[PDB]
């Protein structure tokens, strides 16, 4: 009994591990993830940056950052309005990093940004056109989460 | 040997179980629901009231409810055609009672209505501008389910 | 005490086969799954298709196939755009099967078509107004998958 049963569920959870994997890949299917592509998902909910991070975060995913202007453009359909960037520069003015780490490889300043203008922006967000500027990480922005290829 | 592989069986399960709890947030977050907020779904299918009722349970949800304006305008955007509410006067005339309990607070009648037109009306759809208007629970009108903020 | 252990085992296993299984319910729902009807689910990629058939296959689905005008319907809505349908000729030229199985009974060939145009064509996509054309299944075209009623 005991032995053949602890076998009998270990065969159990793999199969769940595999449904649960079906599962996942049906709803990213669903959520217009491309074959081979990293996607990108929203709720369109408008929150501050701390606030996307942290819900990105719980989610297993990371704040939304194009590496070349294909993903700029797809991150860009995705929110359809302003949103915000996994881009900061929280840690020396002037200096734009990755909140998942590094200096940037790409970048789509609209001209005269990042200006860290008045009381200061060390945020980035994504506008309307597809082109970036820095704006402050207590402004409400779209929430863009990412998810790897 | 038999303890230690049901130790990591049930590390295993403990796992899996958040695994799934992921997708559940994710796929909601996929679907719009905002942070803090009751997260309203539909099928787009139109059904009688015991139906819709039926099938919200089923999924382990309840029939929408807006308990203000802000809800009752999320739900208008989630049904885009009249959609049925939990609420009905099924107990004494006039006076409606969420399907999950407790009388009416916040309501958006149309104008002329409620007025328990016909043989009797004692369910309700949310219509035109986010308005209301009590109907019959025969008839057919959007599913919309409601789940936890 | 190892045997109650495994009996608590039992029972986490079959709350996450119950759970999964509402998870896998509430997205069907939120995809549009009618009642008692099979649903459609598309990620807008066009592939030729081969890739559709692997792709659909490995989510447990299969291409999209319009049983009757009502379904065929639902798939142009989904889709948007022209896509394959799980109906070909390759077996024995000029009889079309189902993907899954059975010669073609409903149809909704344009006018002139199907005409195994040139060196041949094998596959069918839907497309304006809903209508079908066979086409070379080497064309990319948009992948939708049909999930059981
Ligand atoms: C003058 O500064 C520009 O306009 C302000 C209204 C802000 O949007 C700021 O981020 C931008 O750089
Ligand atoms: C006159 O009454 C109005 O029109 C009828 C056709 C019904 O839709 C009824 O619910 C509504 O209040
Ligand atoms: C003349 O043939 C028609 O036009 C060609 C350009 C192809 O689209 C073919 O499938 C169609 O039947
Ligand atoms: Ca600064
Ligand atoms: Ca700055
Ligand atoms: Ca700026
Ligand atoms: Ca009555
Ligand atoms: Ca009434
Ligand atoms: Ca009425
Ligand atoms: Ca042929
Ligand atoms: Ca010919
Ligand atoms: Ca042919
Ligand atoms: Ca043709
Ligand atoms: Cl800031
Ligand atoms: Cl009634
Ligand atoms: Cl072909």
């Amino acid at each position: 009994a005991i032995e053949v049963k602890l076998a009998n569920m270990e065969a159990e959870i793999n199969t769940l591990k595999s449904k649960l994997e079906l599962t996942n890949k049906l709803h990213a299917f669903s959520m217009g993830k491309k074959s081979g592509k990293k996607f990108f998902v929203t709720n369109h909910e408008r929150m501050p940056f701390s606030k996307v991070k942290a819900l990105c975060s719980e989610l297993r995913g990371t704040v939304a950052i194009p590496r070349n202007a294909e993903e700029n453009k797809a991150i860009q359909e995705v929110a359809k309005t302003s949103a915000f960037l996994g881009i900061t520069d929280e840690v020396t003015e002037g200096q734009f990093m990755y909140v998942t780490g590094g200096r940037l490889t790409y970048s789509n300043w609209k001209k005269d940004e990042p200006n860290d203008h008045g009381s200061g922006e060390d945020c980035v967000t994504i506008v309307d056109n597809g082109l970036w500027n820095d704006i402050s990480c207590q402004a409400s922005h779209t929430a863009v989460c990412e998810f790897p290829a």
